[PDB]
């Protein structure tokens, strides 16, 4: 039943992403510490909403607790390592945001590190997808739109700088 | 009483880090979605354990839930943007790991983007500190040591490459 991790693909403050040795088209995001239900649910939801139903599923242990997420290995190379981009990439980045916005996702982590560019298909693929969330208690609409807009223009400006 | 965010300093899958306009020596890590008690507790613990008691405190809403963390603004420039390092930096990176290991922290996120280098003091300062954790729920000692070691050698090799 268990997941079978291969080499390390990525790292974050809460998980380590390994290859799935059982399936070359998937990766295993294994959490290093217990996550909230809302956060794990949202991560899966957002990923499936962007990449399609079946792109991410929770991984459970025998106790029925969530230990990670099995998700599609995303195509592309890290935008960090791509000093130069073709002109048609401008449209590609707008396309990415358009798609996220239709799904109602207000993409949070707009840093270059969190996006891959597939030069062969001219597409930008976000890696860790999460959304801003309005709560009468933490985030207001205004706060959210302001931060969302700032991040989007930022990532766009980064893309425009590489053309 | 509220936290007063300034400009954006950083972004992640679960939070946005803003300047604290009330205190130049602090930053506000505001979570975009609810976090588990263990994870937020572990984050504050690790941060205080590395940088000293009082380096990080939780920020609460009226419901008594945690909406973010107020923490010391760390000195240094992002290692990503530093193409070249002096020779004495080799010792500095080993110093960082020594210090984390004494405190019992098995630093997880060893990527360059998660570390700052203070060239003036020749020090490496980790940003998002979290530790591997052995659990009957998922991670074995062997799994943990193997991944911990890999990350450490990886970050070290990055540092050595810039010298």
């Amino acid at each position: 039943k268990s997941p079978v991790p291969g080499n390390v693909i990525g790292k974050g403050g809460n998980a380590v992403v390994y290859e799935d040795m059982e399936d070359t088209t998937k990766v295993l995001k294994m959490f290093t510490i217990s996550q909230s239900h809302e956060e794990v649910t949202s991560e899966v939801r957002c990923f499936n909403q962007y990449y399609g139903s079946g792109s991410a599923e929770k991984i459970y242990n025998d106790n029925g607790n969530v230990i990670g997420i099995r998700m599609n290995k995303i195509n592309g190379e890290s935008l960090l390592d791509i000093p130069s981009l073709p002109a048609q990439a401008e449209q590609a980045i707008y396309d990415m945001f358009d798609r996220l916005e239709k799904k109602g996702i207000l993409f949070v982590d707009t840093t270059e590190t969190n996006v891959l560019y597939d030069r062969m298909r001219n597409e930008f693929n976000p890696i860790d997808i999460s959304s801003y969330n309005v709560s009468d208690i933490s985030w207001s609409e205004h706060q959210v739109m302001q931060s969302y807009h700032g991040g989007k223009l930022d990532l766009i400006s980064v893309v425009l700088s590489k053309i």
